[PDB]
């Protein structure tokens, strides 16, 4: 579909979860599970979930 940045920074609350910085921008895995998307960090190249309302669509 589209990529996505962040608008805020967030900490991992999990052992499989990422932790990020404001302006970062990822790429969807998977997006139909909800609020709760599945995700590739494309700056440290690690897999995890993060919360969708921290992101906004580019462009």
């Amino acid at each position: 579909s589209t990529l996505f940045e962040a608008l805020y920074d967030y900490e991992a609350r999990t052992e499989d979860d990422l932790s990020f910085h404001k302006g970062e921008k990822f790429q969807i895995l998977n997006s139909s599970e909800g609020d709760w998307w599945e995700v590739r960090s494309l700056t440290t190249g690690e897999t995890g979930y993060i919360p969708s309302p921290y992101l906004a669509p580019v462009d």
